[PDB]
């Protein structure tokens, strides 16, 4: 019956509070801890409601029960009639969208990292679903992928996450009008990992991915989106296509999933990984 | 408020249960049969006798209330009639202790990685003294600092850790704890920050530990000098300045860990990000 309580931030001992980005979730700034020494990330609001209140201490505590290696850490809640916010472990190298998607800053990114991260991703999520009762997080998207400063993994963004008792691109067909929504979500982060593609990238309007979608249609699976040389390329296509299956029930756990990738991870040497990140800017 | 509850670990979940090392308990590595993660278990000595059942419960109860950055995370708890140990997380590239002194293994151990880890150290303890009530850590030697696969500290063994409200070695250990206070850790600190510089055994050249508690009660320390620590080494001088504060023998002239910090920010900042990912390539 060990229990443990998430410590109070008074906003006084966050100083240097800089703005790092705003979204659906809330805003994020960036501080230091007066006290602790060390850098933090603050998700607040940032026009008070009470709604939004429930929303944030709702969040604070998933966060708080959900601690795991490859979680984002809550440090503490900063709870106060002036400011409310949730103060996590300040992630460096940013998100997983911001590491695919700018070319310039990474021309490079070495498949054993991408292959760690998506391993990471699997064990964060894995962890969720194992517990009791089980955590589905429901949001998952490259954006919500941050990466510390040796690049590994720590899922973010619970606010749409529930107890089993924006964008479209990552959501399962059936969700427009489960335990099965995660995988969907994670098969999409898998193309995207493996292609550094935008899924539907020729598509403008979102309306026209979710009919397609609906009907069947995935992000192309070919040469040029996933080209030949990619390490064990046959076995990946195969997770990712029983990953985002129209049928929910066709969708592996993230168990069987697992043990699927911990054979392909084996082929990487140790030194792969650390060779991966000095590479990167 | 907001509460947590640890994980029970049945036992049955734990795989490839392998033996790691022995001490004043017993460490084994295993797997996560569910979570599919390395993992490691600190577990009595394979007889359960429920005084030594509540010394594990209370430092799983504190590892638990003391989660941070720099400290061992703990995953859960298994306790059954059979067997009972805390699991934390697996942390590959072992001690402090291991680091500095197996010198063929590790020929060069960079300074900025000696300088983060110290930083680390710092970090992590400074922490336990700024929780209501401070944890007071007891028992810091390089042995208890544990190493990631990046080479990042986790602080370990909370068996004699306090809530400021047979055994081994006592060369961290001030003289005011010999016979029957938030000044220990700093000692240790210093023992240990020497110990990083030097890639010395303090008072290797001392047979008895009752003849270094005989030395230390009268004031002598590891030997500060060219031969322990060399004039290249980066901030010599204020590293001297903050040891010799540190393991000072009126406890009162110790400072806290957050005044160490102060100083440790400004040398830290000197080293450049790559030289960290470059100091551990080297190790590998
Ligand atoms: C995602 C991004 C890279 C656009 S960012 O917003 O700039 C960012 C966000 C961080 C974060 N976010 C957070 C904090 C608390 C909670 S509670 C539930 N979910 C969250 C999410 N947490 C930690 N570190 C973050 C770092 C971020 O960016 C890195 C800085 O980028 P740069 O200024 O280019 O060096
Ligand atoms: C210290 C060592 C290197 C001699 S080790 O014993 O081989 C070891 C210990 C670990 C540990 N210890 C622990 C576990 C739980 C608790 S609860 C409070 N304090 C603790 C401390 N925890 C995590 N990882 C450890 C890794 C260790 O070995 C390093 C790798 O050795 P090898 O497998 O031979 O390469
Ligand atoms: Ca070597």
């Amino acid at each position: 019956a060990i229990c443990s309580a998430l410590p109070t931030i008074p906003y006084h001992k966050l100083a240097d509070l800089r703005y790092l980005s705003r979204g659906a979730s809330g805003t994020v700034s960036s501080a230091r801890h007066a006290d602790w020494r060390v850098q933090v990330a603050v998700k607040h609001l940032h026009p008070l409601l009470d709604s939004e209140r429930k929303d944030v201490l709702r969040e604070a505590e998933i966060l708080h029960k959900a601690r795991f290696s490859y979680i984002l850490p809550i440090l503490g809640i900063c709870n106060e009639p002036e400011f409310l916010g949730i103060v996590t472990e300040y992630m460096p190298n940013g998100s997983l969208n911001e590491l695919l998607h700018r070319k310039t800053e990474y021309p490079d990114v070495a498949w054993p990292l991408r292959f760690r991260i998506l391993h990471e991703i699997a064990l964060g999520v894995n962890y969720l679903h194992n517990m009791t009762p089980p955590l589905l997080h429901h949001d998952l998207k490259t954006q919500n992928i941050l990466l510390d400063n040796e690049f590994h993994v720590k899922i973010a963004d619970f606010g749409l996450s529930k107890w089993r008792m924006g964008t479209i691109i990552y959501m399962p067909p059936e969700n427009y009008e489960s335990i099965k929504h995660d995988i969907y979500s994670y098969a999409v982060i898998t193309w995207e990992v493996l292609s550094r593609k935008q899924p539907f990238e020729d598509v403008t309007n979102p309306l026209q991915i979710m009919y397609s979608v609906s009907q069947g249609h995935r992000p192309v699976i070919n040469e040029e989106s996933l080209p030949y040389d990619i390490p064990h390329r046959a076995r990946m296509i195969s997770l990712i296509e029983s990953g985002w299956a129209q049928n929910p029930d066709e969708r592996p756990s993230f168990l069987k999933c697992l043990i699927e990738l911990e054979p392909v991870l084996r082929t990487f040497e140790e030194i792969t990984f650390l060779e991966a990140v000095i590479q990167l800017k």
